[PDB]
């Protein structure tokens, strides 16, 4: 297998809130937003990093059933999903701009082994790390 | 924002099991395996994509409390977590090799507007799409 990861799924509570969060506050660009059938294909990514898209996926019908949407939303809002790590050239500077936009932080920037690290949440409660190596 | 996604988290039920799956069935390489306090930080990734790592994160104590652990493990076993999309040159060929390696596919390969897509599950029950660019 010669594979690459083109898309990462982010489970969201509400696709309009998440589109606004990801574009307005984080400063990602819209890659797709089209509704095919009963489903909105909404994807975003960082400026000039075209080859990974983040899929903003609704946690609710039809894709998810009653008992699963309930339990899964509840976990999302608790911050159980850590989506991954975003590498940036400067964690402290990126932190200041995100703060200014009203992003909340799980962890403020902190010195670590080989760079500065912070942890923010998205509109749904999902976590991302910021690291600058 | 100027950022690159360097790591993606995959929640797993058992890290040894996940390691074996990701390396022995998908052929990813181990990128890190070490312990940071109580937690095992275990990462894997495609041999040709050295700049992204998939973090195989134990759903269990101490990161997650017992109620959370129970609710989360249940939803993972049900296939609630779609990790993302792995792009390959030919989904049908890759489908055949993975099926022969013992990988479960909940969807066989299907032609789509972008190309051909299949869907498999990992050893925890998480799902991935396998996509190519073939009309």
């Amino acid at each position: 297998m010669r594979a690459r990861l083109s898309h990462v799924t982010i489970p969201v509570l509400d696709q309009d809130s998440a589109k606004a969060f990801y574009t307005e506050k984080l400063g990602f660009e819209v890659r797709n937003d089209m509704t095919i059938g009963e489903l909105r294909w909404l994807t975003v990514g960082p400026k000039d990093e075209p080859e990974v898209e983040m899929v903003l996926r609704k946690v609710g019908p039809p894709e998810y059933d009653e008992e699963t949407t309930a339990h899964f939303r509840d976990l999302i809002a608790k911050g159980v999903i850590g989506v991954g790590v975003l590498h940036v050239e400067n964690t402290r500077a990126t932190y200041e701009r995100l703060r200014q936009a009203g992003v909340t932080f799980v962890q403020e920037p902190v010195k670590r082994p080989f760079g500065t690290e912070a942890v923010f949440r998205d509109d749904s409660g999902n976590w991302f790390s910021l690291n600058d190596s």
